[PDB]
DNA sequence: ACTCTGCCTCAAGACGGT
DNA sequence: TCTTGAGGCAGAGT
DNA sequence: ACCGTCC
């Protein structure tokens, strides 16, 4: 995402922040970025190190995740729809063999620990170690599209569609911890939306209108400045931080500016800078049509997740036969059936 | 006194009884 | 084949 | 709400 953006907007921007209880949001319609909640499921839902699965050796907490997550949104009168990601920016690949080298110096570590015999290293180390496939994403898509709940494929970031699905209002927010979502012009940005039945942190809103306002700044300006903080497709000035670069864009606006007016031997330039492309790609980044979809939540499958999640992942039929009624019920209650005229 | 580097470390869930 | 966030601290630069 | 368990 972006370096630090949230504490920034905390100390410097607190109006832009708003928390709600998870009551005031039944009815309301929220794009969630899904590959982080695989990312989390996979990450989190596991015991004794080892991740749930069936007999044939396959993965199914990204599905335990997905199926009852999804339900208690629904059961709290949120309709979500999952947007994956697509093909990566090329100015991102750089940041993409960065955070392959963490992988590096991660699968040669589980190699001396594993055999010295420390469990919760391994367990750490193997957490670390966890990547999210496209069998993944697959058997995700098929059970939403089993339960009604629908999907979009984005062309490029996922963020930059959920930002242009509230843009144009086919849905109130993104439901992403991917601050960068703002910089691509989404007008709410929902955290901490979950619903658990011991909920843990409040759901907070970032309101980027807020955000402009608090700053002084407008679209371009604020790009610029999350440039100069630290995103995922430029580098950003040695030496310069949030305290520094705020100053620098509310005096002079633009990062071209800015640069035809400093010292260079105190701030040097990264040679071979694509700021202008990351600012580019920022302010005009490759998205679906939200016109063109339009988005129904129908009612579950419910045969056919027996026979998914029960015969083939091996998933309890008394669970997923309640979870199934739990989730109709609550469509029922928050969805109007198609009325034809 | 601020501020930023530049490292280091760490982290990511939910159910059905009690 | 593709997700991210948040601190703490020594030390030099402002 | 805690805690063993989910697959
Ligand atoms: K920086
Ligand atoms: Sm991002
Ligand atoms: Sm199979
Ligand atoms: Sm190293
Ligand atoms: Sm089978
Ligand atoms: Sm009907």
């Amino acid at each position: 995402g972006i370096q630090g953006l949230a504490k920034l907007i905390a100390d410097v921007a607190p109006s832009a922040i708003r928390e709600n209880d998870i009551k005031s949001y039944f009815g309301r319609k929220v794009a969630i970025d899904a590959s982080m909640s695989i990312y989390q499921f996979l990450i989190a839902v596991r015991q004794g190190g080892d991740v749930l699965q069936n007999e044939e050796g396959e993965t199914t907490s990204h599905l335990m995740g997905m199926f009852y997550r999804t339900i208690r949104m629904m059961e709290n009168g949120i309709k979500p729809v999952y947007v994956f990601n697509g093909k990566p920016p090329q100015l991102k690949s750089g940041e993409l063999a960065k955070r392959s080298e963490r992988r590096a110096e991660a699968e040669k570590q589980l190699q001396q620990a594993q055999a010295a015999g420390a469990e919760q290293e391994v367990e750490k180390f193997t957490k670390r170690l966890v990547k999210v496939t496209k069998q993944h994403n697959d058997e995700c898509k098929h059970l939403l599209s089993l339960m009604g709940i629908p999907y979009l494929d984005a062309p490029s970031e996922a963020e930059a569609s959920c930002a242009a699905l509230v843009k144009a209002g086919k849905v109130y927010a993104a439901a992403t911890e991917d601050m960068d979502c703002l910089t691509f012009g989404s007008p709410v940005l929902m955290r901490h939306l979950t619903a658990s039945e011991a909920k843990k942190l409040p759901i907070q809103e970032f309101h980027l209108s807020r955000i402009l306002q608090e700053l002084g700044l407008n679209q371009e300006q604020f790009v610029d400045l999350c440039i100069l903080l630290g995103s995922d497709y430029c580098e950003s000035i040695r030496g310069i931080g949030p305290k520094r670069a705020v100053d620098l864009i509310q005096k002079h606006k633009s990062i071209e500016e800015i640069v035809r007016r400093l010292d260079p031997n105190k701030y040097p330039v990264p040679e071979n800078w694509l700021h202008k492309e990351a600012h580019q790609l920022f302010l005009e980044p490759e998205v679906l049509d939200p016109e063109s979809v339009e988005l129904k939540w129908s009612e579950p499958n419910e045969e056919e997740l027996i026979k998914f999640m029960c015969g083939e992942k091996q998933f309890s039929e008394e669970r997923i036969r309640s979870g199934v009624k739990r989730l109709s019920k609550s469509r029922q209650g928050s969805t109007l059936e198609v009325l034809f005229q």
